[PDB]
């Protein structure tokens, strides 16, 4: 029902997948460190809190008649739902606070890949929260009393509501399908593999950047599906782009879904065999998603995607070398890479008395 | 998890209990022919089913012939019914087509102009909709998705609306949900138990006028935008005096519990509850089921949120009008905005395995 929120790393990444997802990027409006490092050490405060399943400061009423409540109090008679909240800095934030020398080489700015069509409103951001819970309520509320406990010091640049499983009626042990009807995280690393996660998740202190030890490196990319197209293509279009049949999800040829894949047997331009680390060096990426659907645009289509985020030890080691593999993967003509973003996410709040960010700090 | 039944004199999804999430779309014909037209009816009754139960459309998602698309698109495989309902309704233009013109109800009166309106005519209106209501988002988006594939070419979408969490309640024995001003919302609904309440203030009877929408009821739908930034920096006690509860509890004022009769003379003058109360009304009464929404930010810096406002009567001419007419001195005014509007007539119940959407009309 709760996930601690203190430790060695953030919480969000290796723990279990919760249901729902509110991402918020934000963009920092103060020049002043001491004014951000005190907004950093309330975020703190108030993260505490909220993933206990308590209101906020003074909570959500009791208090003065004349003061606004410290908690806007939607979440009231609601349970902590598994709530984490992840904190990432962008690039642009180190240049401010005169940080720029503390920017790690890790936190790689994206080459531009062929078929981006990048919102510049919907990408970038100084720095995020990523709020995910089982309740999308308890993931709104937090996202919106950190956003109001900032107001003067960082505005919401974008937000991101994003679903996986519902938990109260799905098994634990399913794999979710995605919007275009195929399992989705069948091959991923799992928050059980601790080995597999010092070797591609966590930064390390040998890899050049002290304060971001216990840290990872988080790239977010909203990616629209163009749904209607999609569902007109032949059942064996759709399996032989991904190089698995869709009721089972097993690779081709073989009959189980977690059977080890032949790559050979798939199509050339396949989505798996351009995606598994054996084609791109042995890079391997802790996936971890949500799907979205935001409505119906212009046309009347429905605007529905993936919102893929992916954290690794090294952007340029991680999601760099496999998305430049994907260049001709047959996926590419059912969906456009529209918002971009890169964060470090630092270690974690190690007890009580430490603070989102006090390693660069 | 389970499955609410699809056949009834009523349909489901008015008076069943509120699920959590919402996917709603208002859909505009685009074919002359009407024997097209309701042959999509009966289509869409046949998938609905099939959907209400938990079971792919048509003849599956797989296993059908390699170069065919699947009938069904795959997405809610191995997904429990989460008690999806799938509730169809008319709009006013709709009888403009097909010979309907004599056939339009007199209860589906065109609202008014109601003061500070920012109606998006691109977000307001449409021939009719489809509420799909489930405990798991991915069974309704996969729902409104499929009934959409189906009738390409005769229907298209002209909006939709996603929420995603309740701000209502027709089970006054459980917990009632907040919305996102942070006060409880549904607390004096009309319960899907009170059957002489929702007879006397729901269902349309033969009675009233239009023999074919005996059992339906009549839908308004308001899109309504909240500006949190000036509600969140409102005073405690303003934000009670706006509704007339108390935040923590949600009782009436000077009272101990939720579920205390409010007493109105307590309450300020321009109190939500004391305005839109049947009794300040002539004893008009409503059968509210909306759900909240967050569409991003507004590109200013803030999260963009609302309420996406649902009321089911017997007749909009003597429910959602009267009451809203009387908000007109709301103080909940100061912190609201409707931006979008339709309503529609919501025809009767599909019988048995024979019936089919609109054949009391067709
Ligand atoms: C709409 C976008 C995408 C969809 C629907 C999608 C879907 C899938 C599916 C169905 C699988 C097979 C099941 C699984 O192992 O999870 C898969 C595998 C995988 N995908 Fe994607 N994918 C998308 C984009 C991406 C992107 C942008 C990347 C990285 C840049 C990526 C990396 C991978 C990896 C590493 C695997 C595991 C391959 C293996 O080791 O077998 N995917 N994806
Ligand atoms: C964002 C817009 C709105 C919000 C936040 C809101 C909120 C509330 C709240 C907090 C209550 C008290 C608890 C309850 O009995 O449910 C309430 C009651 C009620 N509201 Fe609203 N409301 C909104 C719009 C409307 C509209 C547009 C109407 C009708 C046109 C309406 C009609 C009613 C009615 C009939 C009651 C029950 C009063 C009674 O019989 O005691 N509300 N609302």
């Amino acid at each position: 029902s709760a996930v601690p929120f203190h430790g060695a790393h953030q919480a969000g990444i290796a723990t279990p997948v919760q249901d729902r997802l509110h991402f918020a990027a934000f963009d920092v409006t103060t020049e002043d460190r001491a004014a951000f490092v005190a907004l950093l050490k309330e975020w703190t405060a108030a993260a505490r809190r909220l993933t206990a399943g308590h209101a906020v400061g003074e909570g959500a009423y009791g208090g003065l008649p004349e003061a606004p409540p410290d908690d806007t109090g939607e979440a009231l008679g609601l349970k902590p739902s598994r709530l984490t909240l992840t904190i990432g800095f962008g690039p642009s934030l180190f240049t401010r606070f005169g940080l720029a020398d503390l920017r790690p080489e890790a936190l790689a700015d994206l080459p531009k890949f062929p078929g981006d069509n990048l919102d510049r409103a919907r990408s970038g951001g100084d720095l995020c929260v990523q709020a995910c819970a089982d309740d999308p309520q308890v993931a709104v509320h937090a996202i919106r009393n950190l956003a109001r406990i900032g107001f003067g010091k960082v505005v919401v640049r974008w937000s991101q509501l994003g679903f996986g499983k519902t938990s109260s009626t799905t098994p634990d042990k399913q794999t979710p399908r995605n919007l275009l009807g195929f399992k989705d995280g069948t091959r991923n690393i799992a928050g059980t593999e601790k080995d597999r996660l010092d070797r591609f998740v966590w930064a390390a202190e040998k890899d050049g950047t002290p304060w971001m030890t216990g840290g990872s490196y988080l790239v977010a990319r909203r990616i629209r599906m163009h749904i209607e197209t999609w569902d007109r293509a032949s059942l064996q279009e759709q399996e032989d782009v991904f190089g698995r049949d869709k009721g089972e999800g097993a690779p081709v040829g073989k009959a189980k879904e977690r059977d080890e894949p032949f790559l050979k047997a798939m199509k050339p331009d396949a989505h798996v065999r351009l995606a598994h680390p054996d084609s791109n060096g042995g890079a391997t990426l802790l996936r971890r998603g949500y799907s979205f659907t935001d409505g119906t645009d212009g046309l009347g289509r429905l605007d529905a995607g993936l919102f893929f985020l992916a954290y690794q030890r090294d952007i340029r080691t991680g999601f760099v070398p496999v998305q430049r593999n994907l260049a001709t993967d047959a996926l590419n003509e059912y969906i456009q890479h529209v918002g971009s973003a890169v964060f470090a996410v630092p270690p974690g709040v190690r007890d009580a008395d430490d603070w989102w960010g006090s390693t660069l700090f």
